[PDB]
């Protein structure tokens, strides 16, 4: 399957060259497997997402997305247009608020919530959680990042947006689940993105068009636009048969684009998401 003038990173993840406009994709398209979007809800009725998503759980007043940055990360996830995954299941775990804010507490129980909910859901080829979110450093936010891993779901955390080493950010300096750096669409690291030993592989994060509330698009930048290209990519080759949850985000690591990325310091990996296609 072909997605002509795709959004640049969906175009990205299946090029071993950057400048090209076509999403090369096999038609499963993540059928059977299940993401998590843990962020601030998804406007379900988006008419992108072709009843595929629902909001299973909120910590606040209203189930809604006020704010669209959750809107956006599953839509690159799962949307028709500008999703990786394009037949996956959407479930909204809405653990921040409508200023794009949440308690770190609330933020462990809505992780602690999805390794318990995976359990009354139909997805025969597995379950992805992507938390495009973090702050400082806390051993409990991690903790809970390496139960929800241990679970059985494939796990993918933003590096964050502070141009420094991931190790002082949760869940990010968390070694057991998948930590993602943002490059842009001259295979440069992203100015903002977090580096260091803990990032595991770099997705596309500067200029994402995707989904927003209202029934719209817009065009954001952060490793929170990266995080769900990696969250995708993993449900669609749990799809194919090619990884489990375990070891998706070593196995994107072993068929990454090796040494394409600039900007990258000493230290850090050169390993950006590809999805190995062929027709
Ligand atoms: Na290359
Ligand atoms: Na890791």
């Amino acid at each position: 399957a072909a997605q002509t003038n795709a959004p640049w990173g969906l175009a990205r993840i299946s090029s071993t060259s950057p400048g090209t406009s076509t999403y090369y994709y096999d038609e499963s398209a993540g059928q059977g497997s299940c993401v998590y979007v843990i962020d601030t809800g998804i406007e379900a009725s988006h008419p992108e997402f072709e009843g595929r998503a629902q909001m299973v759980k909120t910590y606040y007043y209203s189930s809604r997305d006020g704010n669209g940055h959750g809107t956006h990360c599953a839509g690159t996830v799962g949307s028709r247009t500008y999703g990786v995954a394009k037949k996956t299941q959407l479930f909204g775990v809405k653990v921040l608020d409508d200023n794009g804010s949440g308690q770190y507490s609330t933020i462990i129980a809505g992780m602690d919530f999805v390794a318990s909910d995976k359990n009354n859901r139909n997805c025969p080829k597995g379950v992805v959680a992507s938390l495009s979110l973090g702050g400082g450093y806390s051993s409990s936010v991690n903790s809970a990042a390496a139960r929800l891993q241990s679970s059985g779901v494939m796990v993918a955390v933003a590096a964050g947006n502070n141009n420094a080493d991931a190790r002082n950010y949760s869940p990010a300096s968390e070694p057991s689940v998948c930590t993602v750096g943002a490059s842009d669409r001259y295979d440069r690291r992203s100015s903002f993105s977090n580096y260091g030993s803990v990032l595991d592989i770099f997705g596309p994060g500067t200029d994402i068009l995707s989904t927003w509330i209202g029934g719209s698009t817009r065009s954001i930048s952060g490793t929170s636009m990266a995080t769900p290209h990696v969250a995708g990519l993993a449900a669609y080759l749990m799809t194919l048969g090619k990884t489990t949850a375990a070891s998706a985000c070593r196995y994107i690591a072993d068929t990454a684009n090796k040494g394409d990325l600039s900007n990258i310091p000493f230290g850090t990996v050169n390993l950006l998401a590809y999805n190995n296609y062929q027709a």
